[PDB]
């Protein structure tokens, strides 16, 4: 159950000097707490015929008693709640790290990122509230051993039978209260069920237009639910007279005393004040569990979210079985790719892909029947779960995981924007080891320069209020440069969606054309200069790769595939 | 500001032994509490060598206080809420009458129905709790009353005094503690900004797929949260030290009361019990305060409310300004209407309407640009501001209101379907005083007699959940039917709206067609038939008749006018 709440325990063992400082401070109350009824007994000890030397003091004593009980309040509160703030930076960086190289279904299955954002910021303060209602059941705690020290220190067996005589009649009025807020919902539910159908039927002015006479009828739905409000009034009267059960309990707690002060042995003890002090701890002790009940109460309430939060902390890994190898020349053959959407059927059955070496080729199809699927699964959000998939001479999985992120790059929607500076969403990768005359060759690469850079601070404009300074088209061309600007050796993109609507169209195709040369890359591209300029083509249907031949035949044919692909339909 | 309470209060005077009952049961508590000290003091007697006799008591002492001080809490608050509740219901039987025959600005200008209904009803629950925090005051009230008594019972200078060092450093610690909660919420604002900026910067899936970097910027910014945390917890730790400024407070007072055992006369008055028990009902005293701040708190927050609730109680009365006549032959002449929609122009100018006594003419024209504005005229929704409306050889005014009530009648989408039996939907007005065998009558003159009847309980039908059992076209027929029976001596319904795309069209079309004759009445018929067989009409443009002349020529001319009426443009 408290897993990750051990981990998180044994990783703020760094802060050992934190938890113990917190634990001191409460301890510190919980004495203060003590030292009150205490100095409450030496009270009465200046009543006693000379006694005046203290009597000067006792003024300055709860005063004092005062500002250290507030002192170690202070410092406790302070230290608890800087321990819950760094538990929960520490668990939003683990949780961070683990949503770093997370799974495909997170996102594409779920409503992963803002809800589950959402719910582990809850779950942070939820489960910070519940350490913090801990820290309070571990003031409660060494308040109750404080009342049971007093009780030691004045009357061992008379402290015995007041402690059997306890706590049982508390769990009972627990009981009783629960039952009670229970009838008290049921009845002011059974009132509430006439209020609303009363205070739900007022309209309807055309009908006093035309007689108005249901006065009385009004009178008399308000009279059953005055009825009906006299019984909820009567119950939450009862529920404020059930606490009187709990009082004839102490009641009997203060029988049991008097028994004990039946037995001479009482008199001969004569405790007197230090009677008055217990009863009065006794009373502080209430207090103490009474706070303490509520613990489990918000302890479960942020459980709810706390166990799944842990679960999606210890969900099924990514397993990185990679091999480490820095790069590779082009020689890449995916074969028999058998999947489709996860939790269902097989679609894309045998989806095999094998290019030459080095050379650059183009897939081309129906426009949906899973092309971003497909796609997916090249950015290796799936597995070939059939053929081999082999890779510059080796596994697809015998490769460097840092080559396959390095060579990782699409132009497509998938459009990441970081509100930040344009040289910082200038280089996705490697920023700080890149060089400014690069950054400043590829803005001039950007096809944009003129545009994009027009903002404040040219080259460092960082993106302002949710790019409060960038339109669209601007953002486009700046998302294409960053995407152009990186040397990776293959930036294969599913481009299909590709579109000429945008703002510095042709400017923007030609320098995409020109980095297309020395690139191994499988993109749909809408450009008829680039599709005929292609060097190898493969007919796909229904999603997957149907058919293949010579490039130029395909473009040559210019009948129902042609107009397929380029009407789309 | 409290007009509308003390009316409330003088109404309720005739729950004056209500009223009692409740200010006897909060005295009673206040007694109670004060006991607790009284006794608290007794308690002490007990060590004071032989005393023995008490002693036993003792326990049934506490016990039967506190079952005391429970029965009159419990009674104080069932009669208070009784009480409240009487006011809730009173306020709305009130609040009711003032929305019977109210203006029509209420609904035609504002969303006065169901928005003012639950602001009435949110102010009297206001109201309620501000009636309920008063009472808590009155309890304060008391509480202070005998805790002055038992000071001046003590020690008049003594208490003196201490009243003088009391409530202002009380009144002081009220200000400190409203600027630290303030303090306190523009450091948590503070800290909130960077708070949510962090929380809501989380996603880039596709950027963690191309570099996945960014560990360190997520350490950073929360770093930078983290200090305006630290920032804010050390607020909240300061503003609970705050606390132990008014328990300086006591300290000084403490003080004040070590200086007054400094005096020798408090020596040989030798308080002992006596001043525990005063610092015991001192301490008492703070929660009655404590708890009487809040007060005007809550008090405001529902005055919030309540200004607006006794404002349009008090809202502009419709002044019925009326004759007492009871029935007209049917020679109304409305002369000079010059109005149009309030807080404007003027736009339906001198919309005079002259009719020949008895006869039943029909008018026709534009079916917009106020005609509905012109039917809520008839239905002196407004005033001819100009002209002399004459009615039965007197003006509009001089007439009885019932009468005009009486023949209050339409056939329009104003229906009012009334979740009851179809019985009592079937009399609009006077249901009580409707015989069965007419009742009988009109559900066969229902047109809908084997569909509408077709439920449970045929002509006791009731009007299930929301008329569960009832389709539109059996309500449109119900409702029909409704109107129908009536028999009064003038039923004009603007029904320039009327379709016959509705169920059993043919049936309701002749039941209206044998209820049109021997009614003087003028509706925008549908018919064909009904429309050629039309006494007299007169040609309206604009929204106001601008033309007339003899119906007959307008129904030969087949022209624009026809076309216009007809196919509606």
């Amino acid at each position: 159950d408290f897993k990750v709440y051990l981990r998180l325990i044994s990783y703020l063992k760094p802060y050992w000097g934190v938890a113990l400082l917190v634990l001191i401070g409460f301890g510190m109350n919980s004495a203060t707490e003590v030292s009150v009824a205490k100095l409450i007994k030496f009270i009465i000890d200046a009543i006693q015929n000379a006694s005046r030397a203290d009597l000067d003091w006792f003024p300055l004593l709860i005063i004092l008693l005062v500002f250290f009980r507030g002192l170690g309040l202070f410092m406790g509160g302070y230290y608890t709640a800087v321990i819950s703030r760094s538990l929960v930076f520490s668990i939003r960086q683990e949780v961070y790290a683990k949503l770093l190289r997370l799974p495909a279904q997170y996102y594409l299955d779920n409503s992963s990122g803002h809800i589950t954002a959402k719910i582990m910021y809850n779950v942070e303060q939820l489960t910070a509230a519940s350490s913090e209602s801990l820290k309070t059941i571990v003031r409660d705690g060494m308040i109750t051993l404080g009342l049971l020290g007093y009780l030691f220190y004045t009357n061992w067996r008379l402290t015995i039978c007041i402690m059997v005589f306890l706590p049982i009649i508390g769990i009972l009025v627990r009981k009783a209260s629960k039952r009670m807020r229970k009838l008290s919902m049921q009845v002011q539910d059974t009132m509430g069920d006439v209020n609303h159908v009363v205070q739900e039927s007022i309209n309807g002015n055309a009908v006093v237009k035309s007689f108005a006479g249901e006065e009385s009828e009004q009178e008399r739905f308000y009279k059953s639910s005055e009825e009906n409000l006299k019984r909820g009034l009567k119950m939450v009267i009862v529920q404020n007279l059930n606490s009187p059960v709990v009082q004839v309990v102490m009641a009997c707690a203060m029988a049991l005393i008097v028994w004990l002060a039946l037995r001479p042995q009482i008199l001969g003890n004569t405790t007197a004040g230090e009677f008055v002090a217990y009863i009065t701890a006794a009373g502080l002790l209430s207090k103490p569990v009474k706070n303490l009940t509520d613990v489990n109460e918000k302890l479960q309430r942020g459980l709810a979210a706390a166990h799944s939060v842990f679960e999606l902390l210890d969900l099924p890994e990514e397993q990185n079985s990679g091999e480490l190898k820095p790069q590779l020349q082009g020689a890449i053959r995916f074969d028999h790719v058998v999947l489709n959407y996860a939790d269902g059927t097989q679609a894309i059955k045998d989806f095999s892909l094998d290019i030459r070496p080095g050379e650059t080729v183009a897939l081309v199809g129906r426009s949906g029947a899973g092309k971003t699927s497909l796609v997916n699964m090249l950015v290796r959000f799936q597995e070939v779960s059939s053929g081999q998939i082999y890779l510059d001479d080796l596994p697809i999985r015998d490769i460097e995981l840092s080559s396959l992120r390095t060579q990782i790059a699409m132009v497509n929607q998938q459009v990441v924007l970081f509100n930040r500076t344009v040289r910082e969403n200038i280089a996705y990768g490697q920023l700080h080891n890149a060089s400014d005359e690069d950054v400043i060759a590829a803005a001039k690469a950007a096809y944009a320069h003129d545009f994009i850079m027009n903002l404040p601070n040219g080259y460092d404009t960082v993106l302002g209020a949710q790019g409060l300074n960038l339109s669209g088209g601007q953002r486009q061309r700046i998302a294409i440069a960053r995407a152009i600007l990186k040397n990776a050796p293959i930036l294969i993109l599913d481009e299909a969606t590709s579109a000429l609507d945008n703002e510095s169209e042709h400017f923007i195709q030609q320098a995409f054309d020109e980095a297309m040369q020395d690139r191994t890359t499988i993109v749909i591209a809408h450009r008829l200069s680039t599709i005929e300029n292609a060097d190898r083509i493969v007919v796909m249907d229904r999603g997957q790769i149907v058919e293949q031949g010579t490039h130029q035949e395909l473009l040559a044919k210019h009948g129902a595939y042609y107009q397929l692909h380029q009407r789309n339909f």
